Order: structure tokens, then sequence, then C-alpha cells
């Protein structure tokens, strides 16, 4: 059954759930912009990504008004900060494979499981916004696929390593999250499966095949 929206066991739970969606969407936009100092000539299109996410902001920050709810924010940066502080890192080398797979991959993989997964148990407001923003963020997820595809041949060992570094985080942050998630109804299992669904589907469109993609997964571990 679906929660109540009112009650303050839900109301707190919300307050993290919901600040991880508002900062996400701002450091999805942060990164598109960065990514296009790494990528002068793709500016134009980056600038549009990054603009859909400030959209996907002002939506959530939106539920969180709706529901009488304040965002947790200080939560949500920390449980950002080990990808957040990866991709700085990266950025900062000039690698834009390892970027581009921290972001248009692992975290727009983790957003459309997340946003995937609350639709079904998602208050009528949120539910209508969320609905809107799934349908986006596989744009997000062609983006990416579409440039690491195009230079697969040159970045695949870097693109190992961002694997290896990062895909773990991500482990980390469903583990985290799980708890708050399940007062939202929301369960682990199936953002585990959604996540790793659109992972693989990306990994393969990108040219990666069954055996390395197995490997990769594997890392989580
Ligand atoms: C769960 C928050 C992640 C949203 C990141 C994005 O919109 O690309
Ligand atoms: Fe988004
Ligand atoms: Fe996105």
């Amino acid at each position: 059954a679906l929660p109540d929206f009112t009650s303050d066991r839900y109301k707190d739970a919300y307050s993290r759930i919901n600040a991880i969606y508002i900062e996400g969407e701002q450091e999805a936009h942060d990164n598109y912009i960065a990514i296009g100092t790494l990528l002068p000539d793709h500016v134009e299109e980056l600038k549009r990504l990054a603009k859909m996410e400030m959209r996907h902001k002002k939506g959530f920050t939106a539920c969180g008004k709706n529901l009488g709810v304040e965002a947790d924010m200080d939560f949500a940066r920390e449980f950002f900060a080990p990808l957040r502080d990866n991709f700085q890192t990266a950025l900062g080398q000039g690698k834009t494979p390892t970027c581009l797979l921290i972001q248009a991959l692992l975290i727009e993989a983790f957003a459309i499981s997340a946003y995937h997964t609350y639709i079904p148990v998602s208050d009528p407001f949120a539910r209508k916004i969320t609905e809107g923003v799934v349908k986006d963020e596989y744009t997000h997820l062609n983006y990416g696929e579409a440039w690491l595809k195009a230079n697969l041949e040159s970045c695949r060992e870097e693109l190992l390593e961002a694997n290896r570094e990062n895909l773990p985080l991500i482990r980390r942050m469903l583990d985290q999250v799980a708890g708050d998630a399940a007062v939202l109804q929301m369960d682990k299992e199936d953002l585990i499966e959604d996540f790793l669904i659109a992972y693989q589907e990306s990994l393969t469109e990108i040219g990666f095949n069954t055996r390395e993609i197995t490997r990769m997964a594997a890392a989580a571990l």
C-alpha cells in the first residue's frame, strides 16, 4: 500500500531522500557544465542538458514544498561527496571518459532506478513530476553512451579503471539510502536491479561484451 505522506515517519525519511533528489539534480547540472570545459565543441548541447537538470531540481524542490518537508541538504551533500570528489579529481586531470562514466552513466542510472522505483509509491503531485523526469534521464544516458561509443578504443582502460573506482561508491550509496527508501516503500532489490539493468545496457551500447561487463559489474563487490 501507499505510504502515509502526512506521517512524521514519512516526512522524516523524505527530508533526506528528497534532498538527495535535489542535490543530485544540482550536481548533474554542475557536471554537464564542467564537461563543457573538456569538450568545448559540445558546449551548446551540454548547456541544454544542464538546463534540464535545473528543471528537474526545481520540480523536486516543489515536491518538498507540497508535502511541507524541509530538505536535509547537508545530509545529501555528504551522500554525494565520494562521487563528487572523484568527479572533480578526474575533471582536473582532463579525464573526459571518467567524467562521462561517473555522470552520464553511473549517476544517470542511479537516478533512473530511484525515480522508476519511486513512481508507483509517490504522492500524486510528485508522481506527475517524477514521470516527466524519468523520460529525460534516458536522453542523458544516450548522450554519454554516444560519446563513449565513438571513443571506446582510446579510452577502454580508463573506463575499466573508472568503473573499478566508482561502481563501489554507487553500491555504498544504495546501502546508505536503503533504510529511508524503505520508509518511502521502495524495495532495495528493485533499486539494485533497475540500476544494474540500466548500467549494463549502457555498457552494451558503448560496445563492451558480456565478459567485460560481467567483470565490470563484479567490481561492485
Ligand atoms: C538521485 C539523484 C540523481 C540525479 C542525477 C541526474 O539527474 O542526472
Ligand atoms: Fe536530472
Ligand atoms: Fe540527468
